[PDB]
This record gives structure tokens, sequence and C-alpha cells, in this order.
DNA sequence: TCGGTAAGCAGTCCGCG
DNA sequence: GCGGACTGCTTAC
């Protein structure tokens, strides 16, 4: 097989590196590797180098890597450009792996663990590790077990052995129901002392040294307690054999407001699943405790024990134990949907970077245009300081708050990443600039033609048309990658709309699931089998089509994410690349574009309507555009549709047959008065939306920039077998928003776009009668609270405190004093209820750890003194008052002279 | 929360005769 | 009471 690397470190004047070799093997070897970089030449000097602008450099060998940065500190002292890759161990990963690494998966080391940490005052501080660690569970999975430690005696108290026997059973019979099919997988190994467990743990570790190292809060909790405990127990020399290369640096992670400590562990690759999981799942939550993440995710109920978690091994040492394989177990299934895990492997090694550096798309696009431009020897420029300064971003169009019947939107493929193609926007492409007129003069195409040499934009930049920068060219490679992934997650989705209608006619017989690959369109025969199957196999091929369109998502939307990131990459001062020109070039043509084909639209439907002047466009943000197809209706006559899919196909027809060859015209014209390189602006139809046919729904609404909702049949060529709701912007979408509330706002909007508003009234009466009833947690709204600090006034509200904060001093004044008492960190987030007058916590409101139960101290008196009024007002009525009367509506029946009978 | 801009709403403070 | 200046927080792209 091709070699490639595992982790990679500069340790002074050697690279440590870990490998798989030719033969499968894992290997380690140190390397004295002797680091070049570039120095500018005389133009009469014979040199294959060349900057990215093609002026000539020489190449500078060093005897080590100490000697290149010192050379590079005397360039900035003399004041000349120190060119090329100042990362010595990418420019090692560079030459050592010069092709495009093919890797094995089965081959890497990726360890999942989890410690516990008994602790009667408060939560144990990983710096100080002043407690014994009593359990860790650790995954590894080139084995495929469950590896658990465990403490029998503690001077917080000695135990009896846990029972796997007990473990497996359910809770019914007393049970921990650990999952039966990890049971045979879990290799069980009791302690009668805390010293010996952690010399085994870590004679383990050396024999299993994990490459990808994970877990929930493991870079902010179990490394540095594991680190810190080893440290205070044995010494320094014995918590370095946590690294493969016996080095670790404590790091000091920096904010707005403060700092925290991590450990680097040299020679592994730490992915904490939590900032996994918040870089890529695209999702805001309100907590992100396991357990809550877990519920999302998965849909396993929260892990029920008695008691505060400090009181929990002694008490019951079976369950505790249980619960922590549980945990990681946990982690690996929501990988398993998710798979994040495989995506930062994928992208690591496509960059030729340290795995975590997935974390940063500065240091991923580095690497990626680094190892580009080497291959036609070329040598990348030095990196700058640059003074941040704000720039402009999209367009976005003010709509007339209102409903709106019919719609049909239309979006951009790729926007940014198909702009910098299209005009070929690049550090080394820049061939000048023109002189600007008004955007409008542009949108209105009564602006002089910007070049008749080179590509344009209407930031006033030109660009060469000779040849692709590297910029495009390397976008242009992830973006065909996102494009495959983006056809296999649309096609899961399609798949997936075609067993829900079958699923409306399930046959009486037992069977089987099909054996299909849900990434592709399912055939004829296919779907005559599927119309036989019973609803057992249906519901698994659904739950199946579904996983495979979340790896499909994964896939995709990441790499959507990444070419994204290099457009804002050019606006960020840390880049190498950093250029305002280019990164203004990229917005001001979107606010272009947009505009452009707005106007194109009106004009090509006011001619099919025989109309002058009319909007059309409702609305727009960034790259699309919404329209009113009510005209269009209305030419055809709503009597003349046999039903909803009858009107739906016909609007689909209209877009793909008379729109979007309109749109076409229009951007072709676009480009030709930019003198671009290559039409890329691709604008193809999205949603299309309207009510039931037949209904009093309203069918959308808008009530301001980014806030609107629409009741959606087709969206993206998937056809629905129920219409969904698209909404943006509003409550329902917000984290912040109450559980229930968001349901109850949800259910309304429901009603107003496929009902109408006697049905919206209706449910208004009811959830206003009975949202009392509703448990303390679903109406509580949520917040992240920074800054407790500043506003902290000898434990009251200091000037201008804020809402949520205000209500953290309420609870810290009530537990004050108790060490057991949940504490409420910095950063995270909080539930806040508001309090009724004349309370005995002495205020307005109350806030407590999110994903959490009120602690049992106070939980009396804050459900006795909540108010259920300010709360419904505040968090449901004046978001609907706000919703109805932007689309004309009533959510109370108004008085009427029938009211006389 | 270590890792592009536009823009909405909640809340504080205070003016507005 | 509602709006502007401001902070804080959270979305849509
Ligand atoms: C979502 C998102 C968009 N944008 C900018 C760049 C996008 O090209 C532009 C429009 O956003 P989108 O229309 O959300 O995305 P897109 O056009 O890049 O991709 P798709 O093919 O899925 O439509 O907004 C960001 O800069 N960062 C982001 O996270
Ligand atoms: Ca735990
Ligand atoms: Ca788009
Ligand atoms: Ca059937
Ligand atoms: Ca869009």
């Amino acid at each position: 097989m091709k070699e490639f690397y595992l982790t990679v470190e500069q340790i002074g004047d050697s690279i440590f590196e870990r490998y798989i070799d030719s033969n499968g093997r894992e290997r380690t070897r140190e390397v004295e590797y002797k680091p070049s970089l570039f120095a500018h030449c005389p133009e009469s000097q014979a040199t294959k180098y060349f900057d990215i602008y093609g002026k000539p450099c020489t190449r500078k060998l060093f005897a080590n890597m100490r000697d290149a940065s010192q050379w590079i500190k005397r360039m900035e002292d003399i004041g000349l450009e120190a060119l090329g890759m100042d990362d010595f161990k990418l420019a090692y990963l560079s030459d050592t792996y010069n092709y495009e690494i093919k890797y094995d998966h089965t081959k890497i080391r990726v360890a999942n663990f989890d410690i516990e940490v008994t602790s009667p005052d408060g939560f144990p501080e990983p710096s100080q590790a002043k407690h014994p660690i009593d359990a860790i569970t650790h995954y590894d999975s080139i084995d495929d077990r469950f590896y658990v430690f465990d403490l029998l005696n503690s001077p917080y108290g000695n135990v009896e052995e846990w029972s796997i026997e007990i473990a497996a059973k359910l809770q019914e019979q007393g049970g921990d129901e650990v999952p039966s099919e990890i049971i045979d997988k879990i290799i069980y190994m009791p302690f009668d002392n805390e010293k010996e467990l952690l010399m085994e743990y870590l004679n383990f570790w050396q024999q299993k040294t994990p490459v990808i190292l994970t877990g929930w809060n493991v870079e902010s909790f179990a490394i540095p307690y594991v680190y810190n405990r080893i440290k205070n127990i044995f010494g320094e020399s014995t918590a370095k054999r946590l690294s493969p290369h016996r080095k670790t640096r404590v790091k000091v992670i920096e904010n707005m407001y403060g700092s925290r400590e991590i450990i680097t562990l040299f020679g592994i690759s730490v992915l904490d699943y939590i900032d996994l999981y918040k870089k890529f799942s695209f999702t805001n939550q309100p907590s992100y405790s396991l357990d809550y993440i877990s519920e999302f995710e998965l849909n396993v109920g929260k892990l029920k024990y008695d008691g505060p978690i400090s009181k929990l091994r002694e008490s019951n040492h079976q369950r505790y134990i249980s619960y922590n394989i549980i945990a990681v177990y946990r982690v690996l299934q929501i990988d398993a949907k998710r798979q994040f895990i495989n995506l930062s492997l994928d992208m690591g090694y496509y960059a030729k970077i340290q795995i975590q550096s997935v974390f940063s798309p500065i240091k991923t696009w580095d690497a990626i245009i680094f190892n580009s431009l080497k291959e036609q020897n070329k040598v990348i420029p030095q990196g700058r300081s640059h003074p941040v300064q704000p720039y402009p971003g999209a367009f976005v169009k003010e709509p007339i708050p209102n409903r709106y019947k019919y719609v049909m939107s239309f979006d951009l493929t790729s926007l940014y990443p198909s702009i910098i193609r299209q005009v070929n926007i690049s550090p080394e492409t820049i061939a000048g600039t023109f002189k600007v007129a008004p955007l409008h003069d542009y949108i209105n195409a009564v602006a002089e033609r910007p070049s008749d040499v080179y590509s344009c934009s209407p930031n006033g930049m030109m660009y060469y048309k000779d040849r692709d920068g590297v910029v495009p060219t390397e976008i242009t490679k992830v973006f065909n990658q996102r494009k495959e992934h983006k056809g296999y997650m649309l096609a899961a989705q399609r798949n997936g709309e075609i067993i829900k209608e079958a699923l409306h006619n399930p046959n009486l017989s037992v069977d089987e699931p099909l054996d299909v690959d849900y990434r592709f369109d399912f055939s004829d025969e296919i779907k005559e089998k599927i119309k036989k199957l019973s609803a057992k196999s249906l519901n698994e091929m659904l739950f199946r089509a579904q996983r495979t369109e979340v790896a499909g998502m994964t896939a995709q939307i990441n790499r959507k994410a990444l070419i994204n990131g290099l457009a804002g990459a050019l606006g960020n001062v840390w880049f190498r690349y950093y250029d305002l020109r280019n990164a203004t070039a990229i917005t001001t043509f979107g606010q272009m574009a947009l505009q452009w084909i707005e106007r194109k639209v009106n004009e090509y439907l006011n001619e099919v309507c025989g109309t002058e002047g009319e909007a059309f466009v409702l609305y727009g943000d960034t790259d699309s555009i919404y329209v009113s197809a009510d005209k269009i209706i209305d030419k055809v006559g709503e009597s003349k549709f046999r039903d909803t899919n009858h009107w739906v196909d016909f609007l689909d027809k209209f877009a793909r047959e008379r729109m979007e060859p309109a749109i076409d015209r229009g951007f072709r014209e676009m480009c030709e008065y930019m003198n671009n390189k290559q039409h890329l602006m691709f604008m193809d139809r999205e949603a299309i939306a309207g009510p039931p046919l037949g209904s009093k729904g309203i069918g959308g609404f808008w009530t301001g920039k980014k806030r609107y909702a629409l009741n959606v049949w087709d969206m993206e060529g998937t056809r629905y077998a129920e219409p969904k709701l698209k909404i943006m912007g509003l409550e329902t979408q917000k984290s912040s928003t109450p559980k229930a509330v968001q349901k109850a706002l949800k259910e309304c909007i429901r009603r107003m776009l496929q009902e109408g508003e006697e049905s919206l009234q209706e449910y208004f009466k009811e959830f206003e009668k009975e949202f009392r009833q509703l448990n303390y947690i679903s109406i509580a709204s949520v917040s992240s609270a920074n800054n407790i600090a500043k506003y902290d006034v000898g434990g009251f509200p200091g000037p201008k405190c804020p809402f949520h904060i205000r209500g953290i001093l309420t609870y810290n004044r009530a537990i004050k004093g108790n060490i057991d008492a949940p504490q409420v960190v910095e950063g995270e987030k909080v539930y806040v209820l508001p309090l009724r007058e004349g309370n005995p916590f002495g205020d307005k409101c109350i806030a407590w750890p999110s994903g959490t139960e009120i602690t049992d101290l106070i939980k009396d008196d804050v459900l006795h003194w909540m108010d259920y009024t300010v709360l419904l007002e505040k968090t449901f009525i004046k978001p609907l008052e706000g919703f109805t009367s932007a689309a004309k509506l009533d959510y109370e029946k108004k008085a009427s002279l029938f009211d006389m009978f």
C-alpha cells in the first residue's frame, strides 16, 4: 500500500512522525529535516523558482530548522521578504507525501474515552486535580473494545466490583441497560488503589497509543485532569508518557473575556467531539451536555439516577460504572450517524495538515494553496501584519410585509466560489483597476463597460483572463467534490419521499428491507418492490434512507463551508493571502448579480403578463430571489387544476422551461458586460410554495428582512409526500425561544399557511387557556451568559445589567454558601424564568444552568413564583402579534353584527 | 466562546413638554 | 409608551 502519515510534530531540530508504512504497520521516526526558504534574486540569475507574480527566487537550504527560523527574524531586521512555508512540518509533509494521499481508516487508532471523578466540594478543577480518578472507559477502534478501569477503594468509599450481568439487564429488572451489542466488547479491570489503576492505564496507553483522541469535553476536562492527577501523584516525567514523544505543553486558550488552559500532547491529534459537533453540525443547541445532544441526535432517553453525581459512586457504584461506559458509546453512536471523524480525516489528508488543523480554514487553505504552488516550483509570499478593517458584504432586499399566496424561489449555485471562478479572483491574477460608477449604474447597465481586455468586478478590480489563478483552480476542485456529495444527499432525500408515500399503503406480510444504495434514485424495479413491503420493512428502509441523507449532508455542507471559508479568509488579517481588494471584489459582484437579475426577472414577467413597472420579485437575500406567482396561476385560473400537485407541476414546468432560460440569458449578458473569464452564474428554481388547493391557507408571509415562512411542496426537485414549512428567522427557529413555545408558534404558522384565520384563532384560544400546565423547563427562555463578573456588584445587578445576567445573580444569592449546588459557568447557557412581584428571591427573574433541573433547594419556590403571564406575553403573544399583523390576519375573532343573534 | 458580513429582536437607559 | 443609542445575543446568508 501507499504510505501515509498519522501525526507530525516539530521538536527543536527534529520532525517526529508517526506513520503507516508500505506494509500497513504503524511506525515512528525522528528526522533531522533540513528546511528550505527563499529570497528574491536578480533577473540575470538562472533559477527554476518563481514567486506567484513571476519574480525569480533563490532557494536557501538550512542546516536545521532553528537556523531557518533565525534567518526569518534577521530578514525582518533587514526589512526584506522571507518567502516560503515557514511552518516546517507542512513542508516536511509536502516533501514526504508528494502525491494524493490515499489513507486506510482501519489502520488509524481512534480512541474515545471518558473519566469519572467523585468530588464532595463542587466541580473538580482539572488544573488542581485534587480528587481521585475513580473510573476510566477507553474505547479503541482497532481492537473494537471498551477498556474499563474501575477504582474499588477510595478515600470517598470502598465499593464492590461492577457486574456485567446486572449491567445488561433491563432497567425494569433493576439493570442499567448497557446495549446488548457492546456487552461482549467490554474488558473490565478493577483496582485496589488509584496508583495501580493509573500505572496500568499508562502501560495500556503505551501499547495502544491513540492517533485520534476524542470524547465529550476531553480537551477541556478529561485530558487535563488525567495529566494533572498523574503529575500530582507521580511527577512530571510520568504524566508526559501521555505523549508518544514525551513532550507536552500547557496551552493558554484566550477569548474576549478571559482564558483557560489545555494540555497539548505532542504526537496525538485531539479532536474533542463537542468541538467537532459545534463546527460541523450546523445546529445551535440550548445545551451541550451529552445527555441533551444524545436525545436530540439519537432519540435515546436521559441516563436516569437518584441523588447528586457526587454521591452516585457510594450509593450505586453499579450504575456509576454502567453510565460511564454508556457515555463513551453514545459518542460513537453520534459519530456513526454524523460521520465527523471521517470528514476530518478526509479534509486533513486532502490538505496535508495535522488532522486537528481542520478546525482552521486559514491553516487548511494555506496548506492546499502551498502544495498546489509547490507542484509548479512556485514560491509562496511571506505572511504580513494587517490592521483589522470592516468591509461590505451582501445585499438584502427590504420586503413589503404581507401575505404572499404563491411563491417560487430561485438561488445561485455556490455563489461566492462561483464568483471567484467566473471573475478569476486570486492574489496573482490582479491586473489593475478601473474607474468605478455607482453600483446602481452597473445594475441598470448604463455605466461604461469596465474593460475590453480584463475580467472585472464592480468594486473597480480587473483580473487576467489568460490563465486561471491558484485560488480559482483549487476552489474548483473542492466545489466538484461538494457537488458529488450533494447529489447523493438529494437522491437519498427523494428516495425517502418514495418510502413515505408507500407507507400510506403498507402490506400485511412478513418480509425484509431491500438491499439498496440510497445514494442513487430508486429504479422502477425497486419502486415496484417497495409498493409490496410491510410497514416494518418500510420504516427500516426510511431510517436507512435518512441516515444516508445525513451522511451526504455532512459531506456536502462542510465542503461548502470550506469553499465559502476561502472567500472569507481573503478578509481575515491572519490569512497569507489577505487582500480586501479581492474580498470586496467578491461581495460587490454578488450585490450586482442579485440586483441585476431582479431587474431581468421583473422585465421578463411584465412582458409575459402584459404589464409595466409591476414588482414580481418580492424579496432577495445575497443570491436568492422570491417571485410572486399569483398572476401566473390566475392566467390559468384555479378552478382549472385537478389538485395541489397539478399546479405544483405547472409552476415547476414554467420555472424550468420559461424562467430559467430567461435568467440564463440575463446572466450571460452580465458576464459579457463585466468581460468575465467564464459564465458560472447558475440560478435554478429552489422552492414552490402555496396553500393547499381549495383551502383558506395564506401560503406564505414576510415580516421583514430575514423573517418569513412558506408552505413548500417542492424543494430543489424533491416533491414532498406532505407539505413542509420553510421558516426562516422567526422565533420558531431560535434556540433562545422556549421549547414548548417554538412548538406552539410553529403550529400557529402551519394553521395560518395551510388552513387560514379561523383555524389559527381556534388554536390560539386553546394554547392561552392551557399553557400554565407546561413543564417549567419547556417554558424557560435560553441565553448564553457572558461577563457575569462585569455586572456583579456585591451580588446585585450593576448598571446596564442584562436580563439573563440579573437572573444568574438572583440564583447565586439563593444558593449562597452551598458548596454542592450547580454553579453557572461563565460563557455557557442558562435557562431563564420571570418571577412575580414580591417573591422571596428579591428580583424579577432567575436563571440556572441549561439542560438541567434547577436544584431541589429552590425548585419549589421557583415553581410557586414563576410569572406565567409575563412568560406568555414575551415569548408567545408578542411574536404571534408580529406574524399576524404582517399577514393581515387576527389571532382573536373580532366582533361582528352576527353576535346579535 | 480558539478555529466572512447583514440584520433581526430583547432589554437598559432615558428622552419626549 | 415608544423610539434612539447602546449592549447582548442569535439568526440568514
Ligand atoms: C451559508 C453561508 C453563506 N455565505 C455566503 C457565501 C455563499 O456563497 C452565499 C450564499 O449562501 P447560500 O445560498 O447559503 O450558499 P451557496 O450559494 O454558497 O451554496 P448552495 O449551492 O448550497 O446555494 O453567502 C457565507 O459566507 N458563509 C456561510 O456560512
Ligand atoms: Ca460522568
Ligand atoms: Ca446559493
Ligand atoms: Ca403497499
Ligand atoms: Ca441562498
